[PDB]
């Protein structure tokens, strides 16, 4: 599913991401736009041969099992396919694990390079939340 900007904001809010670890909702939306362009089905192979899955491009090296990432871990204890669902519940619960991991939203390279330092609140402008 390809979410609308405000549609994803609302879903991320309902699921508890807003100010989760002090990251406002616009950070989570901004990251989603620049990781997946809001498309739940988005998949990208990493040079290390891991793959990133879903709305927040969660990575099979550490967070989910895709059955083909050698010597990966699966710290969110899920199949990576779970993360491409139009139900973002797994993507969001796993992302909470990731952000709590010590490096915050810097675990997300698109967030680090495209959202951090910017007025991320623009990404939820116009949304009824």
């Amino acid at each position: 599913k390809v979410f609308g900007r405000c549609e994803l904001a609302a879903a991320m809010k309902r699921h508890g991401l807003d100010n989760y670890r002090g990251y406002s909702l616009g950070n989570w939306v901004c990251a989603a736009k620049f990781e997946s362009n809001f498309n739940t089905q988005a998949t990208n192979r990493n040079t290390d041969g891991s793959t990133d899955y879903g709305i927040l491009q969660i990575n099979s090296r550490w967070w989910c099992n895709d059955g083909r990432t050698p010597g990966s871990r699966n710290l969110c204890n899920i199949p990576c396919s779970a993360l491409l669902s139009s139900d973002i519940t797994a993507s969001v619960n796993c992302a909470k694990k990731i952000v709590s991991d010590g490096n915050g939203m810097n675990a997300w390279v698109a967030w680090r390079n495209r959202c951090k330092g910017t007025d991320v609140q623009a990404w939820i402008r116009g949304c009824r939340l």
